[PDB]
């Protein structure tokens, strides 16, 4: 066994209304408390000050994604000073929609992240192989890459204590083609021994790898079997009732 | 002689803070400015829902940016659907900085502005050319090409009424840099002349093509005498008490 406590993220996407968001709150403060499984939510930048005082302290609030200095002339960012203004601590840095649609460089997930975690933020870094790269084989040379661009950015070596990653690979988001659980243990094995060779042997072990992709109620048991993965970022289930159901997973 | 009613807008970019807010506001909110000017102040997105709520039906409140989709697996993003639902109607699209540094081209500038003003938004797109298109030589055919690809976005000729167009000529942005009266109005002219030939007689003589870049309480009012420039778009000094000043440059 090791030291790493279940984490589950649900990333709401662009999801959510007043209305959407007061009736799925309730339904998560509905849920008893479970003082072994951190649970975050990532909400929308218009809710994000709503959304975190309507929730207890126990869960945590993120921002979807935000910028690299605390203020300054870059018309429709966020930065963390902003984030923490609303009442918040956590924020998804580099989730695949952000690098592959918006295009966001290895190289500026990095100075988020540093600026981030500078700010006294925890983050939650994306990493994964689109299908085209997992059919030429290339799934390891991707990880690999993003996740250099990741320890690059990190200010020292304790912050690492405030990053949780998720493996999320790209043919598996909103495709209802979850990994099976051989293939995200595979990756995060992976992932966990990079940090050995690449990192340290103590922050590999008590790093928590995420898996992201296609997570519902219904695959999350097995998942969370397996002995590399520490928990989930959840998309379109995060929206529903089910999101309980695998905060209950380990 | 026009029929166009004097517009300024406050883009804030990425600066505010709800202490820094409440400040500002108070400032706008006590002074009168001319009732004769459409005053619109573009926040960032986490305290957009506050800003509506603690500012008179005398002010527009606006986005900084929006994306082309109502709902939706785009990580980051807030819809049209979304800044109504936090009672904002307005939306800036296409600012400098989303164009040059967050990548966002021409053909997705048109794309947003076709979504936005089908959720029945009003829209303010932007367009300019760099310090070094000016030097190029290439200020026209840049303008040019950024106009062709927002009428491309127009879903139909009624809807340019609600539009106001901003030039911003990217060497004024931050800088000092002010465009002097003449270099201002030489612009505006011939985007006008432009929206003529291209679009309408109609459309040409009722839309407000604004400046901004380096706008400031001191240059304004020779900016404002100046027949095709029918206001403002105000960065650094949106966050400044003289604000009011600039609203009350015609």
């Amino acid at each position: 066994a090791s030291n790493r406590k279940f984490f589950v993220g649900g990333n709401w996407k662009m999801n959510g209304s007043k209305e959407s968001n007061q009736k799925l709150l309730k339904t998560l403060s509905d849920a008893k408390p479970d003082a072994n499984t951190e649970i975050l939510v990532a909400v929308p930048f218009v809710y994000l000050k709503d959304v975190r005082e309507h929730l207890d302290k126990r869960f945590h609030v993120a921002a979807q994604n935000c910028y690299k200095v605390a203020s300054g002339a870059f018309t429709g960012e966020i930065s963390p000073a902003m984030i923490r203004d609303c009442g918040c601590e956590w924020v998804i840095l580099g989730h695949s929609e952000r690098r592959h649609i918006f295009g966001e460089s290895d190289e500026l997930i990095g100075e988020k992240v540093n600026h981030a975690l500078t700010c006294g933020l925890k983050v939650v870094p994306c990493i994964g192989e689109k299908l085209d790269e997992r059919e030429a084989g290339k799934t390891e040379q991707v990880c690999f890459r993003q996740l250099d661009a990741i320890k690059k950015g990190i200010p020292k070596a304790e912050d690492w204590s405030r990053v949780v990653i998720a493996y999320e690979p790209v043919w598996a988001i909103g495709t209802g083609k979850t990994a099976s659980p051989e293939q995200a243990q595979e990756v995060h094995h992976a992932v966990r021994q990079w940090l050995e060779k690449n990192v340290s042997q103590a922050v590999a072990s008590s790093l928590r790898i995420t898996y992201g992709g296609s997570v519902t109620a219904a695959n999350c048991k097995e998942l969370a079997k397996k002995p590399d993965v520490d928990g989930f970022l959840v998309g379109g289930a995060s929206l529903k009732p089910e999101f309980v159901d695998i905060c209950n997973a380990n």
